[PDB]
């Protein structure tokens, strides 16, 4: 699967999770949480992309040049 | 007040909030909620940046180059 | 339009932006890796196969300025972007 | 070593990096507004009070290529930062 960022990115709005070939690091991928999400979650938010690093952890994600022109996204299947 | 962004860092980590003077929208500042603040909110988290943005939204905050180099850091008071 | 939107309009060599943008004449646009090497070779870019520099985005920040672009989640998810006339 | 120390050091003209991070050979490096007027202004940098470029923060990402830094919220509040010998 090659896809866009774009593309990616409507992926992640419908409630599934995405992953880039050329990341370094492994088991790692993006999942979109809406403000009605975080509210249910906790209680006005906006939509937070976050990332699920390697080391398991929970982080707020911040995209790099290279992952928003990059052209190797992946659905996570 | 004159603080860099490392200064900012330290007042970020102990619970406090900071805001830049060079800033476009007003009423802005960032807050850092730590894993097991973000744990006891919701259930494992890293440490994460948040930002209250003019339109009184909370989203994770991305850092500028500039801001990370700026040197017109203050604490909200 | 979308950020997937402006970023084919941005790999295409046209200027970006956002309306919910607080700064006036504000627009990104793309610095290819194939275009630096052409800018910086002296008309050597073209035989050059691995360039130094990769792809850039830039922002005009109002202050007639230029910076690197760090993009932001709200710029990422937003949709008033368009093109710069 | 923290973020803020790492700051301080790239204002001073070094390379830093972070143990923590993946790749091998990576390093940031700041190019301040000053500098990169001096670099493409031919001898006259020091006469330009108002340069076009602001200050970039750069990367050499492992792979020889340079791209333009954008900090993550794991690197900003890092402690695995240190100085390239």
């Amino acid at each position: 699967t090659k896809m866009s960022f774009g593309e990616a990115l409507e992926v992640l709005k419908q409630g599934m999770q995405v992953y880039r070939s050329g990341w370094n690091g492994k088991n790692m991928f993006l999942f979109l949480k809406s403000s009605d999400a975080l509210a249910s979650d906790f209680g006005v938010f906006g939509n937070i992309i976050f990332i699920k690093t390697a080391d398991n952890k929970i982080h707020a994600w911040v995209p790099s040049q290279t992952d928003v022109l990059a052209e190797d996204w992946d659905i996570v299947s």
